[PDB]
């Protein structure tokens, strides 16, 4: 087995980064602040739901939309007990209010129906609805992207698209039903890794993870396009033990290469290595919202991880920023354990790469999960502002314990300073729970 270079025009998260972390994670500007149980209420119009990742219905910017004097937050909820009741729905609150009793509930985006009034086979099979994101048009329309989870078919995630009709009532948002509501895309094999190869390799029994979903809509020179958590396909770098011999996901020099690759080798984490082909991946969507083009994926995680969620990215004061947060108990990186979660964090000069880590690993947040801590925060997404150098890190959070009048909710926001390529909490940040704006 051959060791040999290959970058295939990606930018790459590498051992040799990725192995600076446990060090570096240990520095307070990097770690997400702890919030007392006691400053911590439900959302009150969520009515004993358990609400989980969110995110706000933005401009192309990025930046937080005004939709009828309204700021609006699309949420997945359920409860912790019955996972197939997994489903999406808008929050609203009029702009100005931080308060947390100032969200209102306006239901489900979703009734059962919608995915068999729509024309489309995909969204028959759809048994969760999973995270996503929300644009406000310039038509005035809400254009919604999420994932299609089916639980019938392997697990397959398909990235989903929906325009969300709502009416305002002088007192409120009420949400009158969706329209051209289809699914997008899927995987192509041989960019993004599609549910048949999972299928074709022995679905779950093969300790693969295969993931396509979390689509983020952002905007460039008048181009649509949706960045997502992916797998890498044939044609990138694919999974397999031929994958490991690869020095463009070591990094640094091939002495190092052949240090790490050994010692990986004879790891037990050796064969979740091979299979580790997470990618933030990229495709351009047509005006109607439709598959223009499937381009290559924006950074891959071949070694390091299967699972890289929740990509983001905007442009900021000049520069492009690429976020995702990822488990450490998914990772191969030495130092890395299971009590640590991330946000990991990118900078380009173009919004098609190539991109470089910040704070020169890519650490930009860590959340720590010991038990001695009541609560904690998961599904941390940064939110670009219109002026400054701050972005709003919204999450939500959960208690350690079980209470029958407690449910997963917003989570207190906080500042990310972000300057050039170097990222830092902001000390004293707390703003409200669920709070999008400085
Ligand atoms: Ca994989």
């Amino acid at each position: 087995q051959k060791p040999y270079k290959e970058t295939y025009g990606i930018s790459h998260i590498t051992r040799h980064d990725m192995l600076q972390i446990p060090e570096q994670q240990k520095n307070e500007k990097y770690q997400v602040p702890e919030f007392d149980s006691s400053t911590i209420k439900n959302i009150s119009s969520a009515k004993g739901l358990d609400v989980w990742d969110s995110w706000p219905l933005q401009n192309a910017d990025g930046t937080v939309a005004n939709y009828h004097g309204y700021h609006i937050v699309f949420a997945l909820a359920g409860d912790p007990k019955n996972a197939d009741d997994t489903s999406i729905y808008m929050f609203y609150q009029k702009v100005g209010e931080t308060s947390i009793d100032s969200w209102k509930n306006a239901g489900r985006v979703f009734k059962d129906s919608d995915k068999f009034d729509a024309n489309d086979s995909i969204l028959k099979d759809q048994t969760q609805e999973w995270a996503g994101s929300a644009t406000f048009t310039s038509d005035g329309k809400i254009r919604l992207f999420y994932t299609d989870f089916s639980g019938k078919h392997y697990g397959k995630q398909t990235l989903t698209t929906a325009q969300v009709n709502v009416s305002a009532s002088d007192s409120s948002l009420n949400i009158n039903g969706v329209e051209d509501y289809k699914s997008i895309f899927d995987g192509d094999g041989k960019t993004y890794q599609n549910v048949q190869q999972f299928i074709d390799e022995g679905n779950y029994s093969s300790g693969d993870n295969h993931t396509l979903r979390d689509p983020h809509y952002v905007e460039d020179k008048g181009h649509k396009y949706l960045v997502f958590e992916a797998n890498t396909g044939t044609e990138d770098g694919y999974q397999g033990e031929e994958s490991l011999f690869n020095k463009a996901y070591y990094g640094k020099s091939t002495s190092f290469f052949r240090q790490e690759s050994q010692k990986l080798l004879q790891s037990d984490k050796k064969r979740t290595a091979e299979l580790a082909n997470g990618a933030l991946g990229m495709i351009e969507l047509n005006d109607d919202y439709t598959l223009k083009k499937v381009m290559k994926p924006l950074i891959a995680s071949n070694t390091v991880t299967d699972e890289i969620e929740r990509a983001n990215v905007f442009k900021m004061n000049g520069k492009w920023y690429l976020f995702t947060d990822s488990r450490g108990s998914k990772m191969t990186i030495d130092g890395i354990t299971s009590n640590d979660i991330y946000m990991l964090g990118y900078v380009s000069n173009s919004l098609t790469g190539p991109y470089k880590p910040l704070n020169k690993t890519g650490l930009v947040l860590k959340m720590d999960l010991d038990p001695n801590d009541v609560t904690f925060t998961y599904s941390h997404f940064a939110v670009p502002q219109a002026k400054g150098n701050n972005v709003v890190i919204t999450s939500y959070m959960t208690n350690r314990g079980f209470y029958a009048d407690k449910q997963s909710t917003f989570a207190p926001s906080f500042l990310l300073n972000i300057k050039g390529k170097k990222t830092s909490v902001v000390k004293d940040s707390i703003l409200e729970q669920g709070q999008l704006t400085v």
